[PDB]
């Protein structure tokens, strides 16, 4: 078969994708290797961070651009996916994270004119229920940031993209890709197809297929433990959190939470360590299993830091996550041109903290690969080899 786009990868990017690509009146397949709205891959879990604010301009400037695009697709499928329940950005002002550094972020808030509440240690206890805290920790609250719904922007994206024509192709793996100046050749474990061009969206498999075109992109990919807590103590504050510390000699010693859940029932809330440590050879390698010493480190730091939850968890589960190596890179984003000859017909989605951005990347994406161009600024998230 043929297709003007094939997309590898059916998670929330290759959705989406696939979403703008058919609307505009092209051919499109979808090619998912296990299901649709799977949690096995970088989109488990219920909930996501939407933050407007970034260390980085270049950023900022897309999620300010972003906003509207959310607010279509919430209209488009009529139901509110954000939820508006804060971002608190707390800890060590100067740390230098992969979610960013405190200090620069407000002065880029500064800049752009974006409000924030300041905040010092003794006000974030009082109003959020953080226990013990360092004296001099400190940060700010965000207050159009919030959460995410993952599963409700999934099924909007599968429902828009079939009722746009996509073919959604689920329990086939694609092995091979082979871009030639005429298109590219695909294979998979069940045939083989020609494209125009083809979308990698494939989260932590990416160098699978690109390593024999000779490229290898320079992302690091990360079984992070995720695990849910009872409410213990009403609140009447429940934001998105993330604690910026210092690393210890074991462990980045970064912890979120992604804050009150407004769709589900009870009252649980998720939380993480973000811990750049023990990246996987492959992806094969996961277990599916939190890890215990992440565990230990995640509820260790919640008992003694935020009592308001219960700090014995009544679920775990882990998530993938696929970081840039260079912590001076958040995202790859952009052709495979710079990668090798006929890349410019691959267009990748690589890596980084990218659920905010799923209605931008889609759209990012379906430029480059019916338009060859974006009207975003997105220079600096070209692939890094
Ligand atoms: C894991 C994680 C991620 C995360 C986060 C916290 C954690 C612990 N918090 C975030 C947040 O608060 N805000 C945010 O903006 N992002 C955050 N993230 C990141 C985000 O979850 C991921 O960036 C995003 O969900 C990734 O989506 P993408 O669509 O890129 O990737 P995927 O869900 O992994 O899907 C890829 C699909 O490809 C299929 N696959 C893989 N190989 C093949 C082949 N060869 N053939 C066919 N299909 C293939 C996979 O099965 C998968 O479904
Ligand atoms: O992008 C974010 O804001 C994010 C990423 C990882 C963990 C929590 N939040
Ligand atoms: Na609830």
């Amino acid at each position: 078969e043929s297709y003007d786009v094939v997309v590898v990868g059916g998670g929330p990017v290759g959705l989406a994708t696939a979403w703008q690509v058919a609307e505009r009146g092209h051919r499109v397949l979808v090619l998912e290797r296990h299901t649709f709205f799977n949690e096995n891959g970088g989109t488990s879990g219920a909930e996501r961070h939407w933050r407007l604010q970034y260390t980085q301009e270049d950023l900022f400037r897309l999620t300010l651009e972003t906003l509207p695009l959310w607010r279509a697709l919430e209209s488009r499928c009529e139901r509110r996916l954000i939820h508006e329940i804060g971002s608190l950005w707390f800890g060590d002002t100067d740390v230098v994270t992969n979610e960013g550094q405190i200090s620069g972020t407000a002065a880029m808030m500064d800049k752009l004119s974006v409000r924030y509440e300041w905040l010092k240690a003794t006000d974030i206890e009082r109003r959020f229920g953080f226990r013990g805290l360092p004296r001099d920790y400190e940060g700010f609250l965000q207050p159009d940031g919030g959460t995410i719904d993952v599963r409700g922007t999934l099924a909007a994206l599968f429902t828009l993209a079939q009722a746009a024509g996509a073919t959604l192709r689920a329990g086939e793996t694609v092995t091979e890709l082979v871009p030639d100046a005429d298109g590219v050749s695909v294979t998979t474990d069940r045939g083989t197809y020609r494209a125009g061009k083809v979308v990698l969206a494939c989260g932590p498999y990416t160098n699978d297929l690109l390593e024999p075109l000779g490229a290898r992109l320079a992302y690091s990919v990360y079984e992070m433990a995720i695990a849910a807590y009872r409410q213990a103590t009403p609140v009447t504050e429940a934001p998105f959190w993330f604690a910026f510390q210092q690393p210890t000699p074991q462990d980045t010693n970064l912890f979120y939470g992604f804050g009150h859940n407004p769709w589900a029932p009870g009252e649980f809330v998720r939380c993480g360590p973000d811990f750049e440590v023990d990246p996987l050879d492959h992806p094969s390698a996961a277990t599916g299993v939190a890890d215990r010493r992440q565990m230990d480190r995640l509820s260790g730091w919640l008992r003694d830091h935020l009592p308001t939850v219960d700090p014995d968890p009544v679920r775990t589960s882990t998530c993938l996550a696929v970081l840039p190596t260079d912590p001076e890179r958040q995202f790859f984003l952009g052709t495979a041109r710079d990668l090798m000859t006929h890349g410019e017909k691959l267009v990748v989605y690589g890596a980084g903290w990218a659920f905010k951005f799923v209605p931008l990347f889609g759209r990012i994406c379906a430029d480059l690969a019916v338009e060859d161009s974006t009207a975003y600024d997105i220079s600096r998230l070209a692939p890094q080899s």
